């Protein structure tokens, strides 16, 4: 019964699948942020000396054995799958740097007048209204941690408020006064169980937060991402350099607002 079935499997093929990554998340900042093309890796912003923006690089070395690249290509190209997973990891760390970097990160490039605290510590609807009023000109969307979103929803339930869920493209999302709320785990949660909420206006024509990249680069794989052969070493390992160029820019101080010290709760 079982032995016969196993023996039969010995002459059959199993259905496998691409390696599955638990880490892969919904990189909402990359999808929502408009991307403006820069030349020479430099972008000038005339602010009321102009600020200079240099493209940062997220790069890594992909090492693949020569045997893997030669033999294991029958059902699917293993070097291509390794490249896809490498690009996915690159995009994840890009999303992390768009928020947490000390040079162009959103959490650190916010004007001191635009950062506001919470009156009591939980993210009450009053704090949401204050955050909305900070960026009062065409507010694009809110970005928060899942714990933060849970905390705001518990304040809504405690106050007897059921906010309408906006339908953004094919996705239904929570919203506050028409402003869609997007979850992002890259936003830090401190050991005191506190986080931050970001309200953004997006667009170059609206003087909002934009993303900076450079498409067209040579040896390009995906837009603004390039893969280059580096060589084979004495142990017969093929090395590839994969590089993605990216930056962020807030055109005017009022395009970004931060609600700070949000008590998400344990």
């Amino acid at each position: 019964s079982s032995l016969s079935t196993a023996a039969a499997r010995n002459l059959a093929t199993t259905t496998k699948t691409v390696p599955q990554m638990q880490g892969i998340t919904s990189r909402w900042l990359l999808r929502l942020l408009p991307w403006v093309q820069v030349s020479g890796g430099t972008y000038r912003v005339n602010r009321r000396a102009p600020r200079e923006y240099e493209l940062s690089v997220a790069q890594t070395v992909l090492r693949t054995h020569t045997r893997v690249g030669d033999l294991y290509n029958d059902p699917m190209n293993q070097v291509e799958e390794q490249l896809k997973l490498t690009v996915q990891a690159l995009r994840e760390r890009q999303e992390h740097e768009m928020i947490n970097n000390r040079e162009f990160g959103l959490l650190h490039n916010a004007d001191l007048k635009q950062r506001i605290p919470t009156r009591s510590g939980p993210p009450t609807p009053d704090d949401l209204d204050d955050l909305l009023a900070t960026v009062w000109k065409d507010p694009g969307f809110l970005l928060a941690h899942p714990r933060a979103i849970a905390a705001m929803a518990r304040e809504w339930s405690a106050r007897g408020l059921y906010p309408t869920a906006v339908d953004f493209h094919g996705h239904s999302l929570p919203s506050w006064r028409g402003v869609p709320i997007f979850p992002c785990n890259k936003i830090p949660v401190t050991k005191e169980r506190t986080s931050s909420i970001l309200l953004l206006r997006t667009g170059e024509e609206k003087q909002g937060v934009v993303g900076l990249h450079q498409t067209g680069i040579p040896d390009e794989y995906e837009p603004s991402l390039s893969v280059r052969f580096m060589g084979i070493d004495d142990r017969a390992v093929i090395n590839y350099l994969v590089s993605a160029y990216y930056s962020a820019a807030v055109l005017v101080p009022d395009a970004l607002g931060v609600l700070e010290d949000v008590e998400v709760g344990l």
